[PDB]
């Protein structure tokens, strides 16, 4: 079924930055993993494998509204050298993200593409709780200290 | 435990070469998938898989050879538009990268480096594999007809 | 238990032809896989591992009957090149064989060694099995059509 | 997949021993048989199954790589009269093929086609592996001497 | 079967740097549980065991190509006094095995003996293993200091 | 704790003469195991572990009492190169240690150091089914004869 | 059966030891518990227990030997107020008991009383292994800290 338009430029433009995530998110859980960060490993590690039932999800509904996914662009990863300034990048992110899904879903409404809409709803959710468990490390950090937080990492 | 220089840019440069797999095959699958074809869809779909898990692998023996894999660069992308074409397509990345393979093998075993060698066979082993279903694919649709094809797909 | 020396010698004659029955359908069922025709290759796979079982009863029944197996001499092997070839090749092995087994049979009632003939008797019933499938696979042929058949033999 | 020409004349080469070895196998088994040597029968019975799956092994790898398979040609075929013999032929025959695997690997890797060398690396851990089998039976039979090595074979 | 002289020789250099990992691993593992350091202890143990197994496959390969095992000589044990100080004897012991693995392996290849090499590959690739915790370890410390890198080591 | 100068001396003493036991019995384990004499070989094999089990009690004792165990020293091998005399080593090596563990038994006894008197004893007690063992073997050959014994130590 | 007036009043010394360690392992376990510290309450509640159940067999073996168990006098009990001064108490008193210990064991061998002194020395194995893990934990106190060992000793 012929979508619209600018439906699908929306939802083009999230799957992009979803690609980014999952890229990003499965390099930082490797080197967690490579660092002997066993926990921080695992959660990167989900995290990753679910920016990418996102991405699968926007690939199914652009191409339902008969549109061509654009998984050929690839944004600007944030890497990071050590613990606390990977967990920054990624809430970095997760926040630069934040106002496109507010918008299409925005757009959605006007348009009335309410299917869409419940989909970017859904992707929304997941996002604000990855950035809870982010802002949630970072605070603990400065609770208990950084030696503290790594070496309760380990396993 | 630093790897040779040369070494590690072979492996980012295979490194490389599978994340076009990765995201070619997953669209390639999904499209199967919008247009009926499960059997095709599914297949399709199980070698995005392994093409994650050979650069996942990959990954990881850069990150212990102490170099910076690169998920940043993301080569042309051979879309299909048709079942023959996507086919086609397929196979020809999966050539395209052989030579590649080869020479990273060849490379490793001049500079004493057998482990990276071996995780290299592996994946080596696992594309002529690809190779083999793919051809078989492109036979099939000339001995049977496209249209008997497409129709032994649907289920 | 010494044995009629001439019954020795169809002994190993049918023998001979039960190693070429043997490559011969060991080929076709690789090729038939080599070609995504599952379910060709799995039934020629099995009347390969059935003319094995018949070679090993000639063999068990000569070495009783005290005479030297001849496993050396290797007949003619009628390779076909494509499925409705193949089929016939296979037929007409399975039937220049045919001649012999039945003569085989009349020449042991001749001279009371009842037990061979009993041997052959079974290996004659199980050929004629070979022969039926081989014939009603050509007749499948000519009613659905080469095409609609070899679509049949993916799975 | 197109092959190498030479490599194929050596998978080609490789599999006309393969083929004499399981007839070798199989008429020294069913002698054993025969003979009333159970353990013996058995395992000559085994090595003869595996034969075949090296040669099956090989024929897979030769219609993939696009050539065509030699079952036709049956080389020498050493028969033994009695054990000690039978031991001795089985071992001479591995050890003249032997050259013949290290000579293949060597050219397979010299042509860049590590997928062959690999699959043939595997035959050749297997052979030197029943090469170990024969020769301890000639030795067992030199410490307990020849009568007491067959009372052991009847079961 | 007679081995090659030279490749005796390896091997059984090889073989003496294991029987050396052997007693050190085992008697710092000891040590760590003596300490009260499980964690550490349990794994050191590990590592003494793979060492062992190590040496088993190798006497085993020497015994086949005839050469006698030399299980006489045993090099200069590396003992440490201190969690941190046994972590580097370790890594140094590992990283000056290497080298002659590495070399045993290029001399398997130029004379042929393709199935030693796969056993010395084998081998190798566990040494890597080893070697890539132990500088995780000691990075670790780093990361979170000696005092909770050790706690953390309890049961 | 700080156990007697002179007990750890006995005790790294015993474990001095535990660890050629060790060294003997895996090699002459893996001499009969190639030979094809699994029943010896296996007997052999539980021996040595046998040995490493009594020198890790040795260890743990030594370190408890603040000694340092010495595994740097290793004394002479007694290896065989036929069974008969394979025995005769064994045995004779068991022999050779008999006196040293009275030696430290009675002195732990004049200290009260009964805790390491204690483990001695059960050293003591396997050791010496261990000659018992021995003794029997080469008196069955004088019964039997070695071509017997030999066939009796095959399966 | 009447026993050795000297003999009895060893037994009697020892259990009066046993009383006292009883009763100050108790209350340091239930003082850890009060603190919060599970894991160090519960080992010192075990150890405590584990001397009731020695006490026990004194008082069995002395009713046998036909003397009068004495309970009644109970000597000074070496109380802590913080947990490393409580370590230092329970080691302290284990120490004070060990040569009362030999020296029963030495006076039961004088006079034949085997049995009692087999009792005496199962009992002196298990007071060495509380003095093993009383050290330890004042070892790791210095290694890690005690904020560090305290907050191990919680869950
Ligand atoms: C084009 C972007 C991608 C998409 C749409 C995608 C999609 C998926 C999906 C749908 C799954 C299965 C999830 C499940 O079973 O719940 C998966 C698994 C996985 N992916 Fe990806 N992926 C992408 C890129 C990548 C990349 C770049 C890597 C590696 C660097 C990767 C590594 C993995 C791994 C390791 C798994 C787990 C496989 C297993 O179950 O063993 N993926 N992906
Ligand atoms: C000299 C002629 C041969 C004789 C007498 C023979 C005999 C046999 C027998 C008795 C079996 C076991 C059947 C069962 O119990 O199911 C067998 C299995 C088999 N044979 Fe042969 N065979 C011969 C030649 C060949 C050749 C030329 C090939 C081709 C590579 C081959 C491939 C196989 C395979 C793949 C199996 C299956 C083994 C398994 O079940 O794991 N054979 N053969
Ligand atoms: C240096 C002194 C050694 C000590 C203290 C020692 C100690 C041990 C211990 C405690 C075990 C585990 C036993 C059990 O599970 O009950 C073991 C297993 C074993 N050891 Fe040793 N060992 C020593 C030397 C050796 C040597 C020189 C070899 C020869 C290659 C060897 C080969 C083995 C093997 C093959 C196993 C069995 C591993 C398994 O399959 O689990 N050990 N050793
Ligand atoms: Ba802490
Ligand atoms: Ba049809
Ligand atoms: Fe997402
Ligand atoms: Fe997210
Ligand atoms: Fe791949
Ligand atoms: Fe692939
Ligand atoms: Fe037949
Ligand atoms: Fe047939
Ligand atoms: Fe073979
Ligand atoms: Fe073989
Ligand atoms: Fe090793
Ligand atoms: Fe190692
Ligand atoms: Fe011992
Ligand atoms: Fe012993
Ligand atoms: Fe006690
Ligand atoms: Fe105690
Ligand atoms: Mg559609
Ligand atoms: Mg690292
Ligand atoms: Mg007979
Ligand atoms: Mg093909
Ligand atoms: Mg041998
Ligand atoms: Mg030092
Ligand atoms: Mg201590
Ligand atoms: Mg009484």
């Amino acid at each position: 079924m012929k979508g619209d338009k600018i439906v699908i430029q929306h939802l083009n433009k999230i799957l992009g930055n979803e690609l980014i995530a999952i890229n990003q998110y499965f390099l930082h859980a490797r080197m967690y993993e490579d660092w002997g960060l066993e926990k921080l490993g695992k959660h990167e590690y989900h995290e990753s494998i679910d920016e990418m039932k996102h991405a699968d999800k926007l690939i199914k509904r652009i191409l339902f509204l008969e549109g061509l996914p654009n998984l050929q662009e690839l944004g600007k990863l944030l890497i990071g050298e050590h613990t606390k300034e990977m967990l920054e990048c990624d809430l970095k992110l997760e926040q630069a993200g934040l106002p496109d899904l507010k918008a299409a879903i925005a757009y959605c409404e006007s348009v009335g593409d309410y299917a869409s809409r419940e989909l970017l709803e859904d992707i929304l959710e997941s996002e604000e709780d990855h950035i809870d468990w982010l802002e949630t490390q970072l605070d603990l950090i400065d609770k208990i200290g950084l030696e503290n937080y790594l070496q309760s990492q380990m396993d």
